[PDB]
């Protein structure tokens, strides 16, 4: 069975990316090969080519996903050949610095090997390579509640934070036939951090906000043709509400909308006054603020809703269906300004696309 | 297939309804009458008592409500008798004032007689007992869109509007029997409307918007136990959002969000300003300060979604499951600021319920 669902997985891939990328002619003896080489090895590997647009393709079937316009642009890196945890490490390192690159924000994926028998060869433990600790003792919660977890499993392998409301989380990972992973702290070199500051009210900084410029989804799986490529962290540009009106807003993240209505000066009181969606705009234009005037990518709900109408249309127009999930598609505010809110999307899941997997920690 | 139909969704809603009331040793005998009933006659009715009942279970099983925790206050008018137009039209106006109540809303479903062999017995053409009416020729675009079809069938059959933003279409329905609809002029005694004023900010008068107190839905077919009362209007108080976020500020409907900028003194000239965002806020808290000010009743988001809460948990310690759409119950303002946001609903459909039908006009 397991290689049955290889094949077929393999056979539907190869024909479509080779139909895109109009190499149609090729399949027919590409397939043997792969068909030969699992027989032999019961796996088969990517050409670099496969591999790039494998992962362009991911991007593009993310239901999701509002960002997906650029999914053609994807700068795909791929270390298939790494094989120690110091290779492992300055892969993430440099994933980081190129992502990152001075503010100006490419979107890049870096491929690690893929799990052979559903064994892992590198198993990443972080939920982003870049993000904030967070915990809970005695009733005193410091830092960002959903780093809970993590943080305590790295405190336990020897770690310590400085216990700030923005401590970065070291890296760590696991190698195959490791028992446990290792950890390296992350070089503040690389990363980019945005105090948040607003563009009228001065006292807005007497929250000491900030927040980091890069966000690398590293705990998802790509999956192409029938290989599980478990670790290839991923990163694209902050749309601002997923900063303003969710990690510091929401109630089991920073929680910080009391604090912003009392720097801009409104009472929060009732809830006819709506100061919570008051302080919900008001902290979501600081951090659109904030980002642009640190030179650092970022974009805002209205632009990202017009870039994926663009999206829909450009699908259509290649012959492509679209896919979608509205519930994650809707902006968490203002959501019947944009055109998103007025349609409906087909969930359906359609491969090469990025998966949950369970959390080795938890 | 018809009385099979009828049959079967006759014993489900009998047994549930009677067990609801503390009445289940009277199924037996009740369903035994109605089994003859529906042998002889081709269908059965109601007693006041099914009817009060089915009318509250339809609203607490719309999945689409989030003011449902009221469910069981419910007035429940039986106008099954009335076979004139004239009747018809003094229940409507009866409804209006009875649930206007002053400004004190009292949510409130008339019910008139239900299909025959699918032979609507009233056929009410309005979208909402007080609406207002909506013109677009020659490139120019006055009062509300959505109701430019309605309008221009109403035009047809000899009214004529003023043509201000606000024209209030006349009650219009058919009879069985009758080839055309008949209309009717709101008298004007009977329709509170609110104007919209802002807080603090002065010159948001100078917009001269308004809405009015009571929506009143008058086009869904209420179904319970298999009798299909096409014709039964129901109305709530308003969430502000309604009017805020989607009435006034849809670009398909009112389309005030630019107007809002300039009156508050803010630019709408880039989306990193989130202008349409601010500007949604303020024309809110407007909507829910002037309606407050008037003294008819209207509820926010934060406490509507406060009460649905409840709702589901008095649904749990009931033992009944609870049904929803999220799409629906998700307010189209900081929906992340509701618990709403962050779970999931099951969206099946359970009867007794209320359902769409399709328009006369059109
Ligand atoms: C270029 C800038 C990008 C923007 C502005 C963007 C925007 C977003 C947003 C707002 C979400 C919602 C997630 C949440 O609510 O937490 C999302 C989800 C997602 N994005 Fe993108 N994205 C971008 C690039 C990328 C890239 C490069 C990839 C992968 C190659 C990607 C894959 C995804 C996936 C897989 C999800 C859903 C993950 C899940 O189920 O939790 N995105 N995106
Ligand atoms: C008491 C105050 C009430 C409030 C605040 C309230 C609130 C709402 C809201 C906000 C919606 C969303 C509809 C939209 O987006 O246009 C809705 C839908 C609905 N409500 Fe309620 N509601 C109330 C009372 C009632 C009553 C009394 C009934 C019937 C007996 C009812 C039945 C429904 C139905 C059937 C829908 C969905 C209709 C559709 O599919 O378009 N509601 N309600
Ligand atoms: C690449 C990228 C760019 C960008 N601007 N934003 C994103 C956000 O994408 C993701 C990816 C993974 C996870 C999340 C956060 N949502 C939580 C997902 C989740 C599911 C199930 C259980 C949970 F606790 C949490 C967001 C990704
Ligand atoms: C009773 C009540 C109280 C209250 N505060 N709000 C409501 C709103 O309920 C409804 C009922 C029916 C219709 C609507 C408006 N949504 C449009 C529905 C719709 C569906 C399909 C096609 C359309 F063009 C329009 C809203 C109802
Ligand atoms: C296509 C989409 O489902 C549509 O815009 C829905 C979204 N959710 C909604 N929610 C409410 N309360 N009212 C609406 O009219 C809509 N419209
Ligand atoms: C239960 C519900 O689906 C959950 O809160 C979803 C709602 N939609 C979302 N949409 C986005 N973009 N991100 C999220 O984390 C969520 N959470
Ligand atoms: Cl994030
Ligand atoms: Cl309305």
């Amino acid at each position: 069975e397991e290689k049955e669902i290889l094949w077929n997985e393999a056979k539907a891939f190869i024909a479509a990316c080779y139909q895109e990328l109009g190499k149609a002619a090729e399949v027919k003896d590409r397939l043997a090969d792969i068909k030969s080489e699992i027989d032999l090895t019961g796996s088969y590997v990517h050409t670099k080519e496969e591999l790039e647009h494998g992962a362009k393709m991911a991007w593009r079937n993310s239901n999701r996903c509002i960002g997906r316009l650029f999914w053609n642009s994807l700068n795909v890196i791929d270390r298939r050949d790494v094989r120690t945890k110091e290779e492992v490490r300055d892969a993430l390192f440099h994933h980081i610095e190129t992502a990152t690159n001075n503010g100006k924000i490419r979107p890049t994926i870096t491929i690690f090997p893929p799990e052979e028998k559903g064994e892992k060869q590198v198993e990443i433990w972080n939920h982003q390579l870049i993000r904030y600790a967070g915990y809970e003792s005695d009733g005193e919660r410091i830092g960002d509640p959903a780093s809970c977890s993590l943080t305590a499993a790295c405190e336990e392998l020897g770690w310590r934070g400085e216990r700030t409301d923005f401590d970065l989380l070291p890296l760590i990972f696991r190698m195959k036939g490791d028992e446990q992973p290792v950890w390296y702290e992350l070089p503040r070199s690389l990363v980019i951090e945005v105090p948040i500051t607003h563009p009228d009210i001065e006292a807005f900084s007497d929250l000491e906000l900030k927040w980091y410029g890069v966000p690398i989804i590293s705990d998802m799986k790509l999956e192409v043709g029938g290989i599980h490529y478990n670790a290839a962290p991923f990163n694209g540009w902050y749309m601002g509400t997923e900063i303003g009106a969710r990690n510091l807003a929401d109630e089991k993240r920073y929680d910080k909308l009391k604090k912003v209505a009392s720097v801009i000066g409104i009472a929060a009181d009732y809830n006819t006054d709506l100061w919570k969606d008051q302080a919900l705009v008001e902290l979501n234009k600081a951090v659109l603020h904030s980002y642009k005037k640190q030179g650092v990518s970022i974009v805002d709900h209205h632009t990202a809703a017009s870039q994926f109408k663009r999206f829909e249309e450009q699908a259509e127009e290649a012959g492509r269906k679209l896919t979608g999930d509205w519930t994650w598609l809707i902006p968490p505010i203002s959501p019947a300004a944009t055109h998103i809110f007025h349609r409906s999307y087909d969930n359906s899941i359609v491969k090469p696309n990025y998966f949950y997997q369970d959390k080795p920690y938890e």
